[PDB]
């Protein structure tokens, strides 16, 4: 969806900025509270877990040739026991970590692609649980 892609792009842009990278590779109940709550959850999450998904990124070893199906299979790893608010946060951090790794690999073109994959994955596999458990309003309630 449009809002999903917007949420994803906001979180990724935020992580790249915060870590010294560019976010230009994208373009060329409210939404603000959700985005802010997500930026916060990610920071909180990354402060206690610093291994930045070494294993997962390894399994994927993303390149310009990687296909969505490969991405989807690696991420499912996070949801072997089903969806959680916490696992959703890890999902976003993972995407952020993937983007950073891509820039460090001189594969900045994958950033926008990664963003699309996350929006697709979020819409397909995550939103179902999210909507069943209070929607993003419940998310703000817990992470606001």
């Amino acid at each position: 969806s449009q809002s999903n892609r917007e949420l994803v792009v906001d979180f990724l842009s935020y992580k790249l900025s915060q870590k010294g990278y560019s976010w230009s590779q994208f373009s060329d109940i409210p939404m603000a509270a959700v985005k802010q709550a997500l930026r916060e959850a990610g920071d909180e999450f990354e402060l206690r877990y610093r291994r930045a998904f070494s294993d997962l990124t390894s399994q994927l070893h993303i390149t310009p040739g990687t296909a969505y199906q490969s991405f989807e299979q690696v991420v499912n790893e996070l949801f072997r026991d089903g969806v959680n608010w916490g696992r959703i946060v890890a999902f976003f951090s993972f995407g952020g970590a993937l983007c950073v790794e891509s820039v460090d690999k001189e594969m900045q073109v994958l950033v926008s692609r990664i963003a699309s994959w996350m929006a697709t994955y979020l819409n397909d596999h995550l939103e179902p649980w999210i909507q069943e458990n209070g929607g993003w309003d419940t998310f703000v309630d817990l992470y606001g």
